[PDB]
C-alpha cells in the first residue's frame, strides 16, 4: 500500500475501446472525487488535488490513443460505466459515503491497478511510459477512502458488505465485457483477475476486514 503488432487494424480496433474505458474512467474518478468533497467538506482540499491528478491521467491516456492514430469510443466507455455510475449516483443522492468510497476508492483503484500492472509488459513504448508514470506517482500510503473506512469501519460494517455484495458483481460484468479486446492487446484475464483480487483484498485488509469476512465478500462476485 510476444508484443501485439500496434499498427494492425485489429489491434487500432480493440484499442479505441480500451483506451476509450480508461479515458472515461479518469473522467468519473475526477467526477466522484468533487462528488466525494460534497459528503466530506474538510477532505475537500486532497480530494481537488486527487482529482488534479487523474485529468493529468486522462490527458496521457488520451495522448496513447493519439500516438497509435486511435479514435476513442467514447459513447462505448459511457455505457461501459453505466451500471456503476447509477449505483454511485444513488448512494451519493443518499448522502452514504462509505458506498462512494468503496466503489472509487476500493472497487475502481483496484481494477485500474490491475489493468495498469497488466498492461505495461504489453504496450506500446509510448503508452508503456505514461502508464508506468501514473503507477510510480492509483500516493498515499492510505487513500482517503482505507483511511476514512479504517477509521469508521465500526460504524458502517453492513453498509460496505452491501455495497459490495451490490458492486463487486458489476467489476466482474465490467471484466467479462472487456476480456474480448484485451486478448487483442496481449493481456490475460486471469492474471487481470488474480491482479485484482490481490489489490482487493489487500485494501479490506488494509481497513480491518478479517480473512473469513474477506473470503465471504470477494464470492459476492458470483
Ligand atoms: C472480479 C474481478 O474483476 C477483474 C477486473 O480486472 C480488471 C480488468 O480491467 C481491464 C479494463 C481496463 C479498465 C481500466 C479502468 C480505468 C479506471 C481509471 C480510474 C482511476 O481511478
Ligand atoms: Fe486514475
Ligand atoms: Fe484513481
Amino acid at each position: 500500500h510476444a508484443l501485439p503488432d500496434f499498427t494492425s487494424d485489429r489491434y487500432k480496433d480493440a484499442y479505441s475501446r480500451i483506451n476509450a474505458i480508461v479515458i472515461e474512467g479518469e473522467q468519473e474518478a475526477h467526477d466522484n472525487y468533487i462528488a466525494i468533497g460534497t459528503l466530506l467538506p474538510d477532505h475537500v482540499e486532497e480530494l481537488k488535488r486527487l482529482a488534479k491528478m487523474e485529468m493529468r491521467h486522462k490527458k496521457g491516456f488520451t495522448a496513447c490513443g493519439k500516438n497509435l492514430g486511435v479514435k476513442a469510443d467514447m459513447d462505448f466507455a459511457r455505457e461501459f460505466f453505466a451500471p456503476l455510475r447509477d449505483n454511485f449516483q444513488t448512494a451519493l443522492g443518499q448522502g452514504k459515503t462509505p458506498t462512494c468510497l468503496l466503489i472509487q476508492a476500493l472497487l475502481i483503484e483496484a481494477f485500474a491497478i490491475s489493468a495498469y500492472h497488466t498492461y505495461i509488459p504489453v504496450s506500446d513504448p509510448f503508452a508503456r511510459k505514461i502508464t508506468e508514470g501514473v503507477v510510480k506517482d492509483e500516493y498515499t500510503h492510505l487513500n482517503y477512502g482505507e483511511a476514512w473506512l479504517k477509521a469508521n469501519l465500526e460504524s458502517c460494517r453492513e453498509e460496505l458488505l452491501e455495497a459490495n455484495r451490490e458492486n463487486l458483481p458489476l467489476i466482474r460484468r465490467m471484466a467479462d465485457q472487456v476480456a474480448g479486446d484485451a486478448a487483442v492487446l496481449q493481456m490475460d484475464k486471469e492474471d487481470l483477475i488474480e491482479d485484482f483480487l490481490i489489490a482487493y483484498q489487500e485494501s479490506l485488509t488494509e481497513i480491518g476486514f478479517n480473512t473469513r469476512e474477506i473470503t465471504r465478500m470477494a464470492a459476492a462476485a458470483l
